């Protein structure tokens, strides 16, 4: 079971691509190359799509615990990091699978962004 963890150069690849199939604006794009994402919908699904480009999000399931912390805690215990995610992972009482996505993401990194900026670094 080859595991592969996406990386920086990795996922400039899948976030293009979801760029391009979700018709983002060049401008956000320059945003998110600035690590700033915008309350917006559009910002939304595109962390979805990356987000299951990476296999870390699944539209049923939500965020994927066991990649989650396979990923992020890229250089610390996998143990606490599980900890913190899940204390971002809820339920889809928003009803919107973008939002889903965006809403895990947006908790994490608001306390942990280090992390997220680690976990895709080849250290
Ligand atoms: C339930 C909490 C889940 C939190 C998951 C948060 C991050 C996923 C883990 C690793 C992803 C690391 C970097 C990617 C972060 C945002 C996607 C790219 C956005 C962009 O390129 O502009």
């Amino acid at each position: 079971m080859e595991f592969t963890v996406s990386t920086t150069e990795d996922l400039q690849r899948y976030r293009t691509e979801c760029v391009s199939s979700l018709n983002i604006p060049a401008d956000y794009v320059e945003k998110f190359k600035k690590w700033e994402f915008p309350e917006d919908d559009t910002t939304m699904c595109y962390i979805k799509c990356v987000f299951n480009k990476m296999q870390l999000f699944d539209d049923t399931e939500g965020p994927l615990v066991d990649n989650l912390v396979h990923q992020l805690a890229h250089g610390r215990d996998a143990e606490e990091v599980r900890t913190e995610v899940l204390k971002c992972v809820d339920k889809n009482t928003d009803n919107n699978a973008c939002h889903w996505a965006f809403r895990g993401f947006k908790c994490f990194q608001k306390n942990n962004l280090s992390l997220i900026k680690a976990s895709i670094k080849k250290d």
